[PDB]
């Protein structure tokens, strides 16, 4: 998910 591309989890943390 969001949350396994490094990339995507500091751009939206909110997916975390």
């Amino acid at each position: 998910g969001c949350c396994s591309h490094p990339a995507c989890s500091r751009r939206r943390a909110r997916s975390c």
